[PDB]
């Protein structure tokens, strides 16, 4: 269980390396849908809402009980009208489709949606249809339980919220929300703290409000989030669950002085080495090294 | 100004660096000082002292008005009765050591802390010292303006204190605080959202609550954080401000059949590649690629 070599991690069959993580974790992975636009000019709304899917899938058939996925932020209205409804059209999806939805009763999955949705989506009748939608789909799949899957529509700051919520939790309460409770009013139920992110492109994090810990394990592919293959998962997972956080630690005074002088000229041999810095090429980033 | 060469970035003076960031940003940076125990047996309060020194002046000659520097987090009790002492003495010194007193007088710089410590810190004798030096230093360098410092002691989950901070806030004003009110009364101060963070070894982020946003670029040197060289931090720089968010953004549709393929091969051509993913060697993560 703790002995398994990546190579043999990496030729176990799907049912295998779910229990592994049934056990091990990652129990909370946030993976957001990047590079759509890019991805489809490369290989609209019925082709995103496919991979979406088959990735979701991926995730949950490889033991990962919740997934956390930022969908929609405030850099929404840094576009066209024909966005906002195309944008509302592709929430709807999510609530609506028939095959997302039996992808939900197929795999037992409870989805819950978190941000400042409410307040800033267009106050209008498409926006109110959506929101109800979530709220619907929300209790429709309560009695799933295999899975938990947080869609992330404006969740970018949570700050004004847990004021807000902490406030009324009080008025009512008589005390303030713990930590527990202040987590399941945002994001509607309890979620543990994210054990991971894969992101892409350029290194950075985002719309995951106070699930991130220094434990939470970052990942940046090249390609864009649809490219996502079976061998990466199954290297991002590997790399998390024995290597991240390796045991025995090491004991420097135990060590030989080669052993020490070893370890500093993998420092000093590129003394300047750097992760995240970067190259343009036709205006897109790419990471160095 | 919007057109400096990397090479010629790297051959300015530093007067000249700290202009075009003065302008140009980051404006908040957070630096975290990690692998101070491993940087100690390879090259101890009275060591780590002067390299945070070295640092934090390194970062605000190059005009970085706001350095957010997680030092302490819940990860504290792990280890021994020895280790408290030893720490809170090492926080001591940042509020009462001479040469680290004149560095914020030279420098102007305002020193704040945040985080959970008046409530965790051991409540005992020194600790209560440890509590009203803080204090008594972030009141000493209010007439500083020039930088500003922000200490991170236990400052990894801001949850529980916002929402105590906001309703005593509402009790007294009638009404909820701003998300302007709410980062104030965290970090003693109004902060702007952090630019970049600048980590080391495994890819993580942390102890800097409320100030996070995709718009945080993340880098991630190889070695230990003492070890950061002009050279690294000035790509850094240069790649935060101008790779990361290059101008004018990339045109598809504009563009011709090969670019199109030039650039799905900068994709497919190593279908497989993470960033993120590394090796074990004496206990130690190194990442790969
Ligand atoms: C945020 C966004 C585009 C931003 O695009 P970048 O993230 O900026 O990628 P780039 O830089 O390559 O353009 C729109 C989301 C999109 C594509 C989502 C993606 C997943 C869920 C689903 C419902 C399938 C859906 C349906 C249609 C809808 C328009
Ligand atoms: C958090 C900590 C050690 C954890 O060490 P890792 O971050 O775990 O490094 P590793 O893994 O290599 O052991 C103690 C902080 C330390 C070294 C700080 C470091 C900066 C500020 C200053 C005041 C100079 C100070 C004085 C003395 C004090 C003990």
């Amino acid at each position: 269980m703790n002995l398994v070599s990546e190579k043999e991690f990496l030729d176990l069959p799907l049912v295998s390396v779910a229990e592994i993580v049934r056990c091990r974790g990652p129990k909370v992975s946030v993976f957001p849908f990047d590079g759509t636009r890019r991805w489809f000019h490369l290989e609209f709304q019925q082709a995103a809402l496919r991979q979406s899917i088959r990735i979701l899938k991926m995730l949950f058939e490889h033991g990962i009980e919740t997934v956390i996925s930022p969908i929609f932020s405030d850099d929404l209205l840094d576009r066209g009208d024909r966005f906002i409804v195309q944008a509302l059209e592709g929430m709807a999806l999510l609530a609506n489709d028939e095959e997302i939805l039996s992808f939900y009763k197929e795999h037992e999955v409870h989805v819950l949606f978190y941000g400042d949705y409410k307040k800033r989506l267009p106050s209008t009748a498409q926006g109110a249809a959506v929101v109800k939608s979530f709220d619907d789909l929300t209790i429709s799949t309560s009695s799933n339980t295999e899975h938990r899957l947080c869609f992330g529509v404006f969740g970018n700051d949570a700050a004004e919220s847990v004021a807000q919520f902490s406030i009324s939790w009080n008025e009512t309460h008589g005390k303030p929300p713990t930590r527990r409770e202040i987590i399941e009013g945002y994001y509607g139920e309890y979620v543990d703290k994210a054990d991971m992110f894969i992101g892409f492109g350029r290194f950075s994090t985002f719309d995951f409000p106070l699930l991130s810990s220094g434990k939470t394990s970052l990942y940046f592919t090249v390609a864009p989030s649809y490219y996502m293959t079976e061998t990466t998962l199954r290297r991002i997972l590997y790399d998390h669950i024995y290597l991240r956080h390796f045991r025995p630690k090491p004991d420097y005074s135990a060590m030989s002085a080669d052993q020490l002088n070893v370890l500093r000229n993998r420092y000093r041999a590129q003394p300047d080495r750097v992760f995240g810095v970067g190259c343009v090429h036709d205006g897109i980033w790419f990471a160095e090294g």
